[PDB]
């Protein structure tokens, strides 16, 4: 029932809301422009590899949010018999609609720049295939479950479920990086950076899974408003200064990851 | 205008299909803890890439059950004119409605787990790249096109042809099976455990497509509660006990597959 | 609301969109017979990657076209306030119904077929793994953010700032056809042969986004009909035509290309 136009001027009109989503759009676009400028210099073809991954990230990102902003990725679902949220209503304009806001557009792209947030981060690592493969693949299947909870609303059962696979498959990837990348690190020369984007890395992501709980997907504690504006953030930190990092070394350094 | 609660409910009231995918969430589950105790010993790359590839499988399959029970994907479609099964109702609870129950979240998920079972095969006969990406490429275009068949409720015509196309895919599919990975085993030493699990999979796979014709989608001489059963039973062999025969070789050959 | 069968009733019945879609599944079916045929004697591994990645241009198109016919893949949105089509009706099954049809089926499967089209191009010129993967993913990006400003009904200005993008993203991979390749194609010794298909393809491609900018996604001044009429006759050349010469090419420089 509820318009794409409506979601659209739901987010305009929402202050916290609007300035969540088109303050990213604004950093996103920023970083790529900022990106390309900074990586102009790169000769090395494997340095270059892990430039345009890390690019891809904030290029996955401005679509993404600009899918939020313009309403796209975002629906009004009703919570289920038992779920904190059930029975809210939402407002579009002069109208009110039972459901919440879900703005399933951030777990659908995170399937695509979180694995190129790891490629680069892998590569960068000196990690084999095997290992790039596995933290992918359950990165991508974390994304997806994640995904899925949101949009579950037969049961509120069901969506606790599809969040717990979906932790189980964030072990995995948490594990490859605290374990196994800071190992191929020391053997490829980056310990020292990669020490600390792995922190970065594994700080940030852990916000993620607390930020839903604590949402109105989740126990809804926190405000529509508030939720946003606490991805927004941790994507300002694990996205946009993450590879600002990582090119900053990249270009410094760009013999040593050569091979 | 159906709701995910109805269709959850729906799976409910009916032990046939309930049983169906309950079985298999918990199936998948065991299979996933079993497996990664029985690789824990692998310390090879290609024989950790094979294991990796080889368990997704199963990790694919527990949120493809759970999408499935949940109700999120399944949908209610009017079949078209001529079409076996047009005319059919299914009544969510109270108030019957038009239509099939649709288990589209099945042929949705094939797209991702078949290519990891082709994936591990084709590792494990030693194929180069350009076999495993055709297989990999076809068996895809095999699974969305199959998708698109079941999706498809315009026209009778349109649905069967489809489903011709689909076909064609899995003629290539199983034309690297049979024919080039066959071959190639022997090159890698792998002849006989590939020669056991490719006859497996051509004999389980070749199944799909005749449950589909038989089943709702195609004439309909089988009620949903059947077909989701011999699905059930396709994917519990052509999914764990495959898993299980392929890991129990490469705990006991790891230098074999490795280099 | 807006049936499948209704957009399949809309499709036929209206002989110049119907043509236009009709046409290729038949076309797109005939070019796979056609260059199966032809690549019957290849036996080198590389020479059959780039074969196969040309004949899943055709086949990812003939599924294409059957959704689009199918009234699968098309859709009836009502274009935002400004848009040239804004007020429009379609006259759907018995009654008119507001809006425009979308063909969004298009821009979804080129997210699938031209990445193919790229890999066959950078491994016939030579391409390192850095160029493809950033050919495709930037060619991927573009279709994608093509598909969501055609599928954008809340704002005119955000279709055409997603329009924006997608355009960004073309022009990385416009480079790496001009700049990078064409010199790469030197060095693998297919020079001749790229720099044909290199320009075949440049000059078709940006026939794409002048379509969508004429046409009802666009200002608008191209109804359906003939805005679907103009991207099908791209297709031809673009996809079967194009991938007809690179295969006639491979078929008779199987050595050039082996390599490994
Ligand atoms: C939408 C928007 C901006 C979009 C900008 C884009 C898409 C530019 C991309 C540039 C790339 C990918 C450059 C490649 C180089 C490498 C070149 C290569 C490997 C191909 O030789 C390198 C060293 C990584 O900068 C703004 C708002
Ligand atoms: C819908 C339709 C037709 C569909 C046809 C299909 C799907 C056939 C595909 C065949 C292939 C891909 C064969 C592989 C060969 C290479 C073999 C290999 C690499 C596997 O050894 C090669 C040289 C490329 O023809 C018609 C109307
Ligand atoms: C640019 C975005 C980033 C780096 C996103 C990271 C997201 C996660 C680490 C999400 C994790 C989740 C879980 C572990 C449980 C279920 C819900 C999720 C998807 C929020
Ligand atoms: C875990 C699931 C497996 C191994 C599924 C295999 C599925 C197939 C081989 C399906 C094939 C089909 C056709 C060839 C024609 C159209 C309909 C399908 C999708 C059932
Ligand atoms: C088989 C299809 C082919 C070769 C399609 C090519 C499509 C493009 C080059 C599309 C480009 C577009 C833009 C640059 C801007 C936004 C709209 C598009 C998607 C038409």
């Amino acid at each position: 029932e509820v318009t794409q136009r409506e979601l659209f001027e739901f987010v305009l009109n929402d202050p916290l809301l609007a300035s969540s989503l088109y303050i990213n759009i604004a950093l996103a676009g920023l970083s790529i422009l900022l990106f390309v400028f900074m990586t102009r210099g790169l000769d090395d073809p494997r340095a270059k590899l892990i430039a345009v991954s890390t690019i891809l990230v904030p290029v996955v990102s401005i679509a993404s949010y600009t899918g939020l902003a313009s309403g796209l990725t975002i629906s009004v679902l009703e919570m289920p018999a038992g779920h904190f949220a059930e029975g809210s209503s939402v407002m579009l304009g002069g109208e009110e609609v039972d459901g919440v806001v879900t703005m399933w557009g951030r777990y659908l792209t995170w399937a695509l720049s979180t694995p190129m947030i790891l490629l680069a981060l892998g590569l960068l690592a000196g990690s084999n295939a095997t290992k790039l493969f596995t933290a992918i693949t359950f990165d991508i299947a974390m994304c997806v479950t994640g995904l899925a909870a949101a949009l579950t609303t037969s049961s509120h059962l069901m969506r606790w479920f599809w969040y717990a696979i979906s932790c189980a498959c964030f072990i995995v990837v948490l594990y490859i990086l605290l374990v196994e990348w800071a190992q191929d690190a020391k053997a490829a020369g980056t310990a020292d950076i990669f020490s600390t984007l792995k922190l970065l890395t594994v700080v940030m992501w852990l916000g993620y899974p607390i930020v839903w709980a604590l949402g109105v997907e989740g126990v809804a504690v926190l405000p529509v408003g508030y939720t946003s504006w606490a991805y927004s953030a941790l994507d300002i930190v694990a996205k946009y200064i993450f590879a600002f990092l990582l090119l900053n070394y990249l270009t410094s350094n760009e013999g040593v990851v050569s091979g």
